C-alpha cells in the first residue's frame, strides 16, 4: 500500500500493476500515483502517433487483464463524441498541452437537448477521473495550435460504449478501436 512517486512510465506501469493485483481499485491511489508520473516525452515517444482528421488511441498496456493503459493524441480541434465508460473506471492524465472536459448527465428518456452540467480545463500532468456514477462526458482539444497527448487508463477494460447525441439524447453502442498497440500500427 505503499505508494512511491514513479521515476519513469515503465516505472509508473509496474506500480500500476501492484495497484490492480487484487480485485477492487483504490480510485484515489490509482489517481495520486497518475498525477505524480512526471511526463518525459521520450518516454512516450513511441506511442504518440497522431491521425489527420481524429484523434488516436495507442494501446501501451494491458494490465494483465485488470486495465486497458493507452496513449491518446488529440490534434489540434479534436474531440470525443459525449459518452460513457461501460461501467469502468477511467482516469486521463494530461502528458502535453490542454484539453477541455464537459461534463453531462445521464439523459432522461424523453428526447431532449443535452445541457452542459459542468465543464473544465485539464492542464499538463494533472490527472482527472471519470465513471458512470459521475456522469458523461466529452472531451476535447480546443487548441489551434498545440495537438495534446493524454495518459488513459480503463479498468476493467472495455472496447465498446455508447455515444450520445446532444440534441435528443440518444444513444448509440460504439466499438472503439487502436490505432497502435505496444509502439505498433495496427489498421
Ligand atoms: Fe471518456
Amino acid at each position: 500500500t505503499e505508494l512511491l512517486k514513479p521515476r519513469t512510465l515503465a516505472d509508473l506501469i509496474r506500480i500500476l500493476h501492484e495497484l490492480f493485483a487484487g480485485d477492487e481499485v483504490n480510485v484515489e491511489e490509482v489517481q495520486a500515483v497518475l498525477e505524480a508520473y512526471e511526463s518525459n516525452p521520450a518516454e512516450w515517444a513511441l506511442y504518440a502517433k497522431f491521425d489527420q482528421y481524429r484523434y488516436t488511441r495507442n494501446l501501451v498496456d494491458q494490465g494483465n487483464g485488470k486495465f486497458n493503459l493507452m496513449i491518446l493524441c488529440w490534434g489540434e480541434g479534436h474531440g470525443s463524441s459525449i459518452h460513457d465508460h461501460t461501467d469502468s473506471h477511467c482516469f486521463l492524465k494530461l502528458l502535453q498541452g490542454n484539453l477541455k472536459e464537459t461534463l453531462f448527465d445521464w439523459p432522461d428518456k424523453k428526447s431532449n437537448e443535452m445541457i452542459k452540467k459542468s465543464e473544465r480545463t485539464l492542464r499538463e500532468n494533472q490527472c482527472a477521473y471519470i465513471n458512470d456514477s459521475i456522469g458523461l462526458h466529452r472531451v476535447e482539444n480546443v487548441s489551434h495550435t498545440e495537438p495534446a497527448v493524454s495518459l488513459n487508463l480503463y479498468s476493467p477494460p472495455f472496447d465498446t460504449c455508447h455515444a450520445f447525441d446532444q440534441r435528443t439524447g440518444h444513444k448509440n453502442k460504439v466499438t472503439m478501436t487502436f490505432h497502435s498497440k505496444f509502439g505498433i500500427r495496427t489498421p
